[PDB]
C-alpha cells in the first residue's frame, strides 16, 4: 500500500537531525499528518543508551537488552534514514551537506543533535573506563563491551577502601539529575561501614565544577545541598576533573576559580561524561555562546531562520534537559513544523515542563517536576525522605520504564497524555 520514500533524493520537505528524540518526532509527525510529506533522518551513532534508567541499570534491575536500543528502531519503516553526520548546514540555501558530501535540501529542518560526549576532555579516561577491572566508572557504557561485561554495577558494590570521587563536569552537560547516584551509594556504603566491608580509611567527596547542581531549578538545588549535608557528604565546587593516570591511580583536578590544580589518589572514580560543542553549528551561526541553539522559548523556532527548529539538549532552554521535557518538545515541534508547511501561525507553546526522578535512596525516589520559571508542580520534591509512597514510585520506574522505551520507538505508546 504505502511505499517507503526514497533516501536517494536531492531534497525533502522535512529533515530531522537525530534519532533519539528526532526520530520519535518523525514517527509522530507522520501519524499527525498521515504521510503527506517525505521526511529524511540522519543520525550519527548506532546505539541509543537509555540514560533515564541508568541507575536502575547499575542496580541490575534492568537488563542490558532493555538499556541498549538501536537508533534505527526510533525511526519508522517508511521514513528513510542514513547513519551519516551532517558536515555543515547552509541555512541561507536551505541545504545540508553530509560527511560523504551529498548535498541535501530541505523546507524545514529539525535539529536534535543533543550534547556530544567528548571523552577526550578528560585525558586517559576512556581507556580506564574500558578496562574491565579499573575503578574508573562513567555515565555510559563504551561500545566495545560485550553482553557479559557488568563493570557498571561494580561501582557501589566494589568500594572496599580508598578515596572515591564523583565528578560533575562543566555545564552544559547531559544527565543532570537523572545520573546523580550519590544518594543510593551513600545508603549502600552506610551499611558497608557497619559490617566492615568498607574501611574507615576512606573518603568520598563530590567534585562539582559547576557552582550548583541544578542551574534552572533553585528548589531542587537547595534540597540537594541541604540533603547532601544531612547525610554527611562533602562537596568541592568550581573543581573539574582534568586528567586520569591509570597506572598510579592519580586524578588531576583543577579549581577553575583559582586556576590551581591538584593531584589526588583515587580508588573509586565516577564521572558524568563531559560534552563538547559541535562547530558546524557555530560556523552556521545558529548557536549562542555556550553552543546551544538560539531558539524561541515558547515555539522552539529559531530566532532567525524561521524554518529551523531545535529540541532536546541542543536547544538553549531555561529548564532541566530531561526526556519528559522532550516528550513535550516533540508535541510542539511537530505542530509548528506542520503549521509552517501550511503557512499557518505557530499555535503551540512550550511551558518549560521537565520531569526527572531523583533517587534519594537505594529504593526510593522523588520527582523533580518544574516549569520554565523553576516553579514546581504537585510532585516537586514530594515524599523526599523515603517511605511507602516513594518505595512504590521507585518500582514503577525501575521495573516498569525500560519495558516502555520499546513502544516509544515503535510508536505503540505515545507521550504521557
Ligand atoms: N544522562 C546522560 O549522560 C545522557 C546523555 C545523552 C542523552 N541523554 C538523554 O537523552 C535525551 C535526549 O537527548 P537528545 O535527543 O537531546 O540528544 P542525544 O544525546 O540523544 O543524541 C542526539 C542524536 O543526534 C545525533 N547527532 C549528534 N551530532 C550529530 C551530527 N553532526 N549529525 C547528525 N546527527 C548527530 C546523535 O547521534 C543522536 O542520534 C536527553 O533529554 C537525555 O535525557 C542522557
Amino acid at each position: 500500500k504505502r511505499k517507503k520514500t526514497s533516501g536517494d533524493l536531492d531534497n525533502y520537505d522535512v529533515l530531522f537531525v537525530g534519532a533519539n528524540l528526532g526520530g520519535i518526532c518523525s514517527n509522530h509527525f507522520d501519524k499527525d499528518t498521515h504521510g503527506k510529506y517525505k521526511c529524511f533522518v540522519s543520525f550519527d551513532q548506532p546505539i541509543n543508551q537509555i540514560y533515564s534508567v541508568r541507575i536502575p541499570y547499575e542496580q541490575q534491575r534492568v537488563r542490558k537488552s532493555e538499556y541498549i536500543h538501536f537508533s534505527k528502531k526510533s525511526i519508522n519503516q517508511f521514513t528513510p534514514s542514513e547513519m551519516l553526520a551532517v558536515k555543515e548546514i547552509l541555512p541561507e540555501q536551505n541545504a545540508v551537506v553530509l560527511s560523504s558530501g551529498r548535498r541535501i535540501g530541505y523546507n524545514q529542518l529539525v535539529l536534535a543533535t543533543g550534547l556530544k560526549h567528548d571523552f577526550s576532555q578528560i585525558k586517559g579516561f576512556y581507556e580506564a573506563l574500558e578496562h574491565p577491572e579499573h575503578p574508573v566508572y562513567a555515565n555510559r557504557d563504551p561500545e566495545t563491551w560485550r553482553s557479559a561485561q557488568h563493570k557498571y554495577s561494580k561501582y557501589i558494590s566494589n568500594f572496599k577502601s580508598g578515596d572515591g570521587y564523583f565528578c560533575i563536569p562543566e555545564y552544559p552537560y547531559a544527565g543532570e539529575v537523572e545520573c546523580f547516584n550519590f544518594f543510593v551509594s551513600d545508603e549502600v556504603w552506610k551499611w558497608a561501614q557497619h559490617h566492615g566491608a568498607l574501611s574507615p580509611k576512606h573518603t568520598f567527596t563530590i567534585v562539582n565544577a559547576n557552582e550548583k547542581f541544578v542551574h534552572y531549578c533553585d528548589s531542587a538545588d537547595a534540597f540537594i545541598k541541604e540533603r547532601l549535608e544531612k547525610r554527611g557528604i562533602r562537596v568541592e565546587y568550581n573543581t573539574k576533573l582534568l586528567e586520569v593516570h591509570q597506572d598510579g591511580q592519580k586524578a588531576t583536578f583543577i579549581n577553575t576559580k583559582t586556576g590551581e590544580k591538584s593531584v589526588r589518589d583515587y580508588n573509586n572514580l565516577y564521572s558524568i561524561v563531559p560534552s563538547k560543542r559541535q562547530e558546524f553549528l557555530d560556523k552556521a551561526g545558529l548557536t549562542n555562546g555556550n553552543g546551544l541553539l538560539n531558539v524561541d522559548h515558547q515555539t522552539l523556532q529559531h530566532k532567525k531562520y524561521k524554518n529551523i527548529f531545535g529540541l532536546g539538549d541542543a536547544a538553549d532552554l531555561p529548564t532541566t534537559k530531561t526526556f519528559w521535557a522532550g516528550w513535550y518538545q516533540i508535541a510542539v515541534v511537530r505542530n509548528n513544523v506542520k503549521r509552517n508547511l501550511q503557512g499557518q501561525t505557530l499555535n503551540a507553546h512550550y511551558d518549560g515542563f521537565s520531569k526527572v526522578p531523583l533517587f534519594t535512596g537505594h529504593q526510593t525516589l522523588t520527582y523533580v517536576a518544574h516549569s520554565y520559571g523553576g516553579v514546581g508542580n504537585w510532585q516537586h520534591l514530594k515524599h523526599n525522605n523515603g517511605g511507602i509512597l516513594a518505595w512504590m514510585r521507585y518500582r514503577s520506574w525501575a521495573k516498569g520504564m525500560a519495558k516502555k522505551f520499546q513502544d516509544f520507538y515503535n510508536g505503540a505508546r505515545l507521550g504521557p497524555p
